[PDB]
């Protein structure tokens, strides 16, 4: 029993950790195989990010113009090459700590683990999702950009997100690992406005299963609803439409504790209404929706 | 920008994880050097648990009755004694992973992270902190104990923690890494009460200090309080008394934001009477205490 924003085990993330220079700028690097990832505005200067036409920046760049430095060590860049928004260094020597590995591009309401990196060293980890808006609400400082998202599966690392941006809202924006932008941003100093922060309404169906299942009850209610109507509902409070695929991927959960999917959004349209009335859920004064229905079970059953 | 609760890399940690069977019983170990720390109630069956004489329980266990089992191999037992509530299990290899360590017995209010195991194997990392009344709220399973807590020095990992028992709130007990247990607890199946849940003062306003730092001003008031006014108040809402050495720890906080540690508490002050009034601070619909003034500074400064 026990219910917290729990982030992987970063250890296998730690080992891929590189710092990446060019010029006056370092940021963070992936280090997998004989590649190295990082954001391409490494070749920018302060003065480049108003307006960098990243092709012709990239033209005055060579080879040794690139300081990967894994730890204490240098390593030797024989090729470089852009791919959308990130630079693909490619060094002489594979990495000894490469796990298994996938590049995938997540939709908005997956949450994934962020390793904060500053050069090439990671400072700490946290769970986090990709709001339906394609931001993230991160934790990161100047040099923490080229930092990676990632889910496990076992023993394989699923790199999906790369920090390229803080908003002047204070919200994240990046890429995934073949350098294209989550959402419509750009890697310019320009002004772009995050659009609307809607409440992923699956995850916090799936975090009002999780507390019940650790004994927080007292949202229950003796009612139920309709799909149509809990949406009409949902949509007030800018929550996402619950749709028949969501519902099927909270059965697991609606299995565990005996409550039905449609019961639930019942206590949830209560809950939206009447407010939390002081009371906390999970020791939440507020209704969680960075938990997939896949992070509950995850929790509740111990996968490793 | 942006604050998140955010736990240490565990890579160092996960290297350190390990199975320990005794019998029926399987929990983790902390493999550091040629020595294997779990609790020692792993030498137990649900019957023993009730009212457990440890000393005689451990008499019918040879060296040969525990299998500690590091990934996919098998560790070789040459030695075993009990140190208060944990077995110290001397194996005839060195940890290769061993990482700089110290024991540690953590102050209640100091937060650590955990790194949840089942199997010898990390599922997770979370940040925590050890309350007044010496419990966690982790999150922890049947087969998490001996998942250790711990904080990180660049390169030096303090264990604290070792996770022993879930008590009936669902709330969490264990021992610093010497077998002592936090807080009047005993390894015994038997009813223990945790006392009063008091809010830790000293982080709450540390936690106010990084979202003034993050741009949630809206607490700010116009007031200032007294050491003793302000405790008066928080007395009333089971608050921690706040001292001299907690206003001197704030000291670096107040510098950063100009904002002086009794201005600080008039306004956490009225934050206490008057409500959040269905705003947030930090996403937070309530006041956060699990964030240390070490904890602000080192995730608002980029400590690696
Ligand atoms: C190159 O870095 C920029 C940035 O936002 N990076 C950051 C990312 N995270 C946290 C940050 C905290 C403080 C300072 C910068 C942060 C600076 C502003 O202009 C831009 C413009 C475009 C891009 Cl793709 C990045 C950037
Ligand atoms: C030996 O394990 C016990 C326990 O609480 N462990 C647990 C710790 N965490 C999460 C748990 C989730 C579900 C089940 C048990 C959990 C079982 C009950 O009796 C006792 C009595 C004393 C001690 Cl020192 C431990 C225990």
């Amino acid at each position: 029993s026990g219910f917290r924003k729990m982030a992987f085990p970063s250890g296998k993330v730690e080992g891929c950790m590189v710092q990446v220079t060019c010029g006056t700028t370092t940021l963070n690097g992936l280090w997998l195989d004989d590649v190295v990832y990082c954001p391409r505005h490494v070749i920018c200067t302060s003065e480049d990010m108003l307006n960098p036409n990243y092709e012709d920046l990239l033209i005055r760049k060579s080879n040794h113009n690139f300081l990967v430095q894994a730890g204490n060590v240098q390593l030797r860049v024989i090729g470089h090459s852009m791919q959308n928004c990130v630079l693909k260094l490619k060094v002489d020597t594979a990495n000894p700590k490469t796990p298994k590995y996938k590049f995938v591009r997540i939709q908005p309401g997956q949450t994934f683990s962020v390793l904060a990196c500053y050069n090439g060293s990671p400072s700490g980890v946290y769970q986090c999702a990709m709001r339906p808006n394609f931001t993230i609400k991160g934790s990161f400082l100047n040099g923490s950009c080229g930092s990676v998202g990632f889910n496990i599966d076992y023993d394989c690392v699923s790199f999906c997100y790369m920090h390229h941006m803080e908003l002047p809202t204070g919200v994240h924006a990046g890429t995934d690992l073949e350098g294209n932008f989550y959402g419509p941003f750009v890697d310019r100093q320009t002004a772009q406005a995050a659009g609307t922060d809607t409440t992923i309404t699956v995850n916090v169906l799936a975090w009002l299963y999780a507390a019940v299942i650790n004994g927080d009850r007292w949202f229950l209610n003796r009612f139920t609803t309709t799909l149509n109507d809990f949406n009409l509902v949902a949509m007030k409070y800018n929550y996402e439409p619950l749709t028949q695929d969501h519902v099927d991927i909270l059965g697991p959960l609606s299995a565990q504790t005996g409550i039905a999917v449609l019961d639930m959004c019942a206590s949830l349209k209560e809950l939206l209404q009447n407010g939390m009335n002081g009371r906390t859920i999970l020791g939440s004064a507020l209704l969680e929706d960075e938990f997939t229905p896949f992070d509950v079970v995850r929790q509740c059953s111990g996968v490793t």
